[PDB]
């Protein structure tokens, strides 16, 4: 491979950047998710995000998710099977599910015991 | 894997994020090089670099790269076999091997035919 390279030739290489992403499960295989006025409804029930308040309270009555039904996201109605949908604690400042979709649950390397 | 997995826990997962980056091969294996002031030189040899001309008249009398010799930036007194060492022609402004070291030869997918 090194023999058909000569010096001053311009190249492209492949790097594998690999990283770990820390992000809280909302969404199971077969769950529909949607956002409302800052409420989550998983298969259209209302569930409290207590983890959430602190970020809530930080930005002074502004809805901190923004509204979303799954669909209008990933054009998927449900959560696919192997795989799972995240979204970060700090909203308003994370990557996420919402922009990057469903994540492979076989990627997940640990759970974190949160403090 | 999923079944160990619940809805709101905190989860780490792996993503690998690949790229591909287009540099110039100045070293080759068993290859020595050091700049100063501004002048390559390979094994000891100046080269000339006319690629570099329009980069270093852009800069106004300014040093275009920074002195080193592969060592002090390295550990390594040579490209090791197997590997390449690639610079940036636009020097100022590029992360190359200068400082994320050796690039893996099996790495390299293509050559560029610059126009």
């Amino acid at each position: 491979h090194v023999g058909d390279l000569n010096r001053f030739d311009v190249v492209v290489f492949h790097a594998n950047k690999k990283e770990d992403y820390v992000k809280r499960i909302i969404g199971l295989p077969g769950d529909h998710i949607e956002y409302k006025h800052d409420k989550l409804y998983v298969n259209g029930q209302f569930v409290d995000e207590p983890y959430l308040e602190t970020y809530k309270k930080e930005i002074d009555g502004r809805q901190l998710t923004g509204d979303f039904k799954l669909e209008e996201l990933t054009k998927e109605k449900s959560v696919p099977p192997g795989y799972i949908f995240v979204v970060g604690d700090n909203r308003l400042g994370s990557w996420d599910s919402r922009h990057f979709g469903f994540v492979k649950a076989d990627t997940v390397v640990g759970k974190v015991d949160l403090r």
